[PDB]
């Protein structure tokens, strides 16, 4: 499951990631921190548990999750948000509610990198990691 996925991704590229941390309500501080952060995403699964951790010096976090069920999250920014994880074209697409607002995190395999865009209120932000 999601075997495409799994690994240790080392980010490469980040376009209007500031932006679409505006529009999330990021405070200042934290977007200059989380914005000079190259952080790695390290991707595993355990029959259906699938878990995403992301590490840098900004901060350290992980989910674990199952395709389809709705969980609670603390994400890195200190939202407490519900999740939504699903595999949708062979894209994991994660959309988080919270306080009537939404976001969505769509992660696609294109060629050997892993494409991460996400998108609030029409705007979008792009970040492309590799294999570590």
């Amino acid at each position: 499951m999601c075997d495409a996925f799994v690994g240790t991704w080392k980010l490469v590229s980040s376009e209007n990631f500031d932006d679409y941390m505006k529009e999330v309500g990021v405070g200042f501080a934290t977007r200059k921190v989380a914005g000079m952060a190259k952080p790695n995403m390290i991707i595993s699964v355990n029959g259906d548990l699938v878990t995403i951790r992301s590490e840098s010096t900004f901060k350290n976090t992980e989910i674990s999750f199952k395709l389809g069920v709705e969980f609670d999250e603390i994400t890195a920014d200190d939202r407490k948000v519900k999740s939504i994880i699903t595999l949708d074209g062979g894209a994991l697409v994660q959309v988080q509610k919270w306080d009537g607002k939404s976001t969505t995190i769509k992660r696609k395999r294109d060629g050997d990198k892993l494409v991460v865009e996400c998108v609030m209120k029409g705007v979008t932000s792009t970040r492309v990691y590799e294999r570590a």
